[PDB]
Order: structure tokens, then sequence, then C-alpha cells
């Protein structure tokens, strides 16, 4: 079988992501630097830094790849939230308790796992990277 290293610089390709798309406003079903929503920013985060295919939906995010305990998360591990007006909203975990999103209030943005908000509507993760 296949020993090559893989799955890289997860941490630092995030941030080379986060780095350009800070501050991006949030639009509902938007997929550019005019406007993006949270599975859209997931969706062009893991095409242009993992050259990964996944689809612009929170909904069909969550059924991707294996399951991950709260106590287990890694850095690039989906995290999916109970949150807004439909009950639906994903970020990508950096470490440290913290989350890369675009997030309704403040677009692009990294927020705490702690944040009382985020906290009591976390819901579940997902690991897409081996």
């Amino acid at each position: 079988g296949s020993h090559m290293v893989r799955n890289v610089d997860v941490k630092s390709r995030i941030m080379d992501q986060y780095a350009d798309w800070k501050g991006v406003r949030y639009r509902l079903g938007g997929s550019t630097k005019k406007g993006i929503d949270s599975s859209g920013f997931v969706q062009r985060t893991f095409r242009e830094q993992f050259g990964l295919e996944l689809p612009r939906s929170t909904y069909e995010q969550q059924e991707m790849g294996k399951s991950v305990s709260r106590s287990n998360l890694r850095t690039g591990d989906l995290v999916l939230f109970r949150a807004g007006s439909t009950g639906r909203h994903v970020g990508i975990y950096i470490g440290n308790n913290q989350f890369v999103h675009a997030s309704t209030s403040s677009g692009v943005i990294i927020s705490s796992m702690n944040e009382p908000y985020w906290k009591k509507r976390y819901n579940e993760a997902r690991r897409v990277l081996s």
C-alpha cells in the first residue's frame, strides 16, 4: 500500500484561506468574495486547499466522512451547530477550541467554540481528512 504522508499542514492551509476571505459578508447561496454562506465557505475552502469536492449544503455535509466526538476534534473537522433560522450552520475546526465560518452576524470570522451561543448550539462533527 501507499505510505506517502498525507494531510499536510492542515492548519496553515485553512489559515491561508482565512487570510484571503476574512470579513467577506454573508449571503445565502453566495460563492464569491462579494458574499458567501457557511456551507459555501466550507466548500470553497476544501476545494482550494485540499482538492476535495463538497456540496454547498450543510444538510449534505453532515453526511460526509465519519462522525467525531466533541472531545476528539482535530483541525480540519467540520463542526455543525443547530443555529439560525433553519437550525443548520457549519464551520471548520482550527484547534484550540476555535472554528472558522461564514457567520451571519460578521461574515467570514474565527469564533470560539466556548462562546455561549455556539457552545449551547453545538450538534456534531464530521472528519473528512484522513
